[PDB]
Formats: C-alpha cells, sequence, structure tokens
C-alpha cells in the first residue's frame, strides 16, 4: 500500500480534474496514514509519502493555474523543508516554478519584489545539495536562475522606470551585482542567465529535459537576434540542430528561424551547415519541403541540397513535385545547375509523371491559357519580339501545333482545328 498510494494513488488526473477531487483524496490518504501509524522510521515513511502527495498537489495546482494555491500548506512544507535537503530543495524548486508561474501579468515587479525569492532560495546552502544530489535537479536549479534572470531583463527591457526599480532597497544592489547602467545591468543579467542555460544545457546532456534546454536557449538567442535587430548564433543554432535530431514538432518549426539565421549570418552556418546529415538525418521538412527546393535554385547552404537529394533517394516521390516547380524558376551556381540535373536523373522515368500532368493538361480549356497569354503579350509589349516570340512559339505547342499527346479528343481535335487559326495571324 505505502508504494500503491504513492504518485497521489496514480495521479488521479493530474493537470485536470480540480484540485476539490485532489484534496479530498489527500485527505483520505493523511487519515489513512494516521490510522494505520496510531494502530501499529515508518513515521519517517509515511512523512515522506505526505510531501510527495504535497508536492503532488502544488504542482498541479500550479498546473491547473490556481495561483491561489494551497500557500498555507505549501508554507507548511516550506518549514517541513528544512527536515532533509532533498525534501527542502524539492519544495524550494516548487516555490520558484510556482514564482515563475507567478510572474503572470505584474510579474515585473511582482517577481522583482521576489527575485527568485532571494535567488534560488539562497540554494548555496547546498547546491544539488552541494551536487551531492543528481545532476537532474542540479540544471532545474540552473533553469530557475537563468529563467528569473531573463525575465527581470525582459521586464527592465519592457519597462525601464519600474516601481520595483523605483523602489530603492537590498533588490538594487544584486540587481546592479547580477548585472552599473540600466542596459548594462540588462545586459549583465541576460549574459548569467545565458550562462545559467548553457550550465542547464550541459548539465542535461550528461546521462528529455535536454530538449527543453535546447528549446529554452533557441528562445533565448531568438529573443537576442530580435532585439538585436528592430557568438550566439552558430552554437544556439547547432544546439537547437541536435534538438531536432531528437525530433520534435517545435524542433521542426525552428527550421524557418534556421533559414532565416543563415541567411542573415551564412558565416558561422557554413561551418555549421557541414553538420546537417551529421546532425540530423531524420526524413522531415516534407511540411518544408518548399522552403528548401526554393533554396535548391540557390546555394545558400549546399548542404542542404544534399540533404534533399538523400531524401529523394530514399523517397522517389513527393519531392518530385516541388522539384519541378522549383525547376520551373555561375561560379557556384553552375553547382545548383549540377544539382537540379542530378535530382532529375534520380527521378524514376520521370516521364512517367511528365506524361501525367500533360494527360492532365489536356483536360484544361486551352482558351484560358489564350486569355492569359493574350494578357501576357501587353506585359511584355510595354523585350518584343525576342521572348514574344518564346511565348509564341509556346502558345504553338500548346495550340499552333495539330498534334499533342494524350488520346483524348477535345482538345486533340482542337489543336488541330485551331493551329489555322494560330497561324492565319
Amino acid at each position: 500500500k505505502r508504494l500503491l498510494n504513492t504518485w497521489t494513488n496514480r495521479y488521479p488526473d493530474a493537470k485536470m480534474d480540480p484540485m476539490n477531487i485532489w484534496d479530498d483524496i489527500i485527505t483520505n490518504r493523511c487519515f489513512f496514514l494516521s490510522k494505520i501509524e496510531e494502530k501499529l522510521d515508518i513515521s519517517s515513511l509515511i512523512r515522506s509519502c505526505k510531501f510527495s502527495m504535497k508536492m503532488k498537489m502544488i504542482d498541479s495546482a500550479r498546473k491547473q493555474n490556481n495561483f491561489s494555491l494551497a500557500m498555507k500548506l505549501l508554507k507548511e512544507l516550506h518549514k517541513e523543508s528544512k527536515t532533509r535537503d532533498d525534501w527542502l530543495v524539492s519544495w524550494v524548486q516548487s516555490y520558484c516554478r510556482l514564482s515563475h508561474c507567478r510572474s503572470r501579468s505584474q510579474g515585473c515587479s511582482e517577481q522583482v519584489l521576489t527575485v527568485l525569492k532571494t535567488v534560488s532560495l539562497l540554494d548555496e546552502n547546498n547546491v544539488s545539495s552541494y551536487l551531492s544530489k543528481n545532476i537532474l535537479a542540479f540544471r532545474d536549479q540552473n533553469i530557475l536562475l537563468g529563467t528569473t534572470y531573463r525575465i527581470i531583463a525582459n521586464a527592465l527591457s519592457s519597462e525601464p522606470a519600474c516601481l520595483a526599480e523605483i523602489e530603492e532597497d537590498k533588490a538594487r544592489r544584486i540587481l546592479e551585482l547580477s548585472g552599473e547602467d540600466s542596459e548594462k545591468v540588462i545586459a549583465g543579467l541576460y549574459q548569467r542567465a545565458f550562462q545559467h542555460l548553457s550550465e542547464a544545457v550541459q548539465a542535461a546532456e550528461e546521462e528529455a529535459g535536454v530538449i527543453d534546454a535546447y528549446m529554452t536557449l533557441a528562445d533565448f538567442c531568438d529573443q537576442q537576434l530580435r532585439k538585436e535587430e528592430e557568438a550566439y548564433p552558430a552554437l544556439v543554432v547547432e544546439k537547437m540542430l541536435k534538438a531536432l535530431k531528437l525530433n520534435s514538432n517545435e524542433a521542426r518549426l525552428k527550421f524557418p528561424r534556421l533559414l532565416q539565421i543563415i541567411e542573415r549570418y551564412p558565416e558561422e552556418t557554413l561551418s555549421l551547415m557541414t553538420k546537417e546529415i551529421s546532425s540530423v538525418p531524420c526524413w522531415q521538412f516534407i511540411s518544408w519541403i518548399s522552403h528548401m527546393v526554393a533554396l535548391l535554385d540557390k546555394d545558400q547552404a549546399v548542404a542542404v541540397q544534399h540533404s534533399v537529394e538523400e531524401i529523394t533517394d530514399n523517397y522517389p516521390q513527393a519531392i518530385v513535385y516541388p522539384f519541378i516547380i522549383s525547376s520551373e524558376s555561375t561560379s557556384t551556381g553552375h553547382k545548383n545547375k549540377e544539382f537540379v540535373a542530378r535530382i532529375k536523373s534520380k527521378l524514376d522515368q520521370g516521364g512517367v509523371i511528365q506524361d501525367f500532368i500533360n494527360a492532365l493538361d489536356q483536360l484544361s480549356n486551352p482558351e484560358l491559357l489564350f486569355k492569359d497569354w493574350s494578357n501576357d503579350v501587353r506585359a511584355e509589349l510595354a523585350v518584343n519580339k525576342k521572348n514574344i516570340e518564346k511565348m509564341y512559339e509556346r502558345m504553338y505547342a500548346a495550340l499552333g501545333d495539330p498534334k499533342a499527346p494524350g488520346l483524348g479528343a477535345f482538345r486533340r481535335k482542337f489543336i488541330q482545328t485551331f493551329g489555322k487559326e494560330f497561324d492565319k495571324h
């Protein structure tokens, strides 16, 4: 039982099922523990069980956004936290996660009033129990540290005249200590938060929270870039790339940001596009196939065209059509032409798809194309009789010719009945 009772008797609907039911359950649990012990180390066991259920309680209520927590029970666990270092630091982490959650709308001033609750509750009391505990809690503490530092820096940047900033207190000095100058303070805060995020990343990589650290650092760097516009880029994009290696939907969604940062700073991404097969071989970006097949005509990251080449090898389908639409449209652009030549060679009897599309097109009303081209002739008219002749040949092969593939009859006879129409004028 002292095992089954664990996990609030198997989480009775965590993150849902309002705390009322949870409160009833925990009341039952503690009552049963009292009954059992009173009729009987073991007391320490049941007290640890109570610790566990109540921390699950507070975690869930925070997850249910019930900022009206068991604040009093939170403080009860606070007093009882000192009973042992592990339970103490677990309470500390719960409180800090609450406070970060408590940063809701007035997070700036209210969080400054309680800067990481005296910052990591002065975790120097025992840092991961002097690291004698796991690196798990260790990187969690680093996450909290960087999180609060980032929150404060964003608060100061958004509000450079906060009332708590106006409030002259001890919080000022540590503000400059962890940060002097307001811009200098926020720069130092961002630097320290980045340091803590890096610590959390490296701790996670020792053995998923690793992906979580990657995503947090990606958010950090994206903020850096956004504020640097209206150092970081290399390592941050490589880290989020290693994250997407551990395939994740959001890690997928960071792909267009990767493209943008490659465009803005191709320098380091050149060293980083080197690791694109070696960084992630997972066959993805099918939802992004447009993004690099348009890039196929460019050389911004040749390893991306190698990636899509490998995809086409694995997947001779679903790439042929983006490849065609890209081919519809130097010292290295010749390499792009080599790329497209290689891909079209890799098209297994691409004439299959070509004749298929032609068969589709025989259904289309050619007068539509003729009208669009009657517009195109004036689009070119305002260059003339050199591209006008090119489309003249295009419109010909469409209708001026009397013969065409496809075993249709309607258009297959209109081509031959109006090639004269096309040629006479």
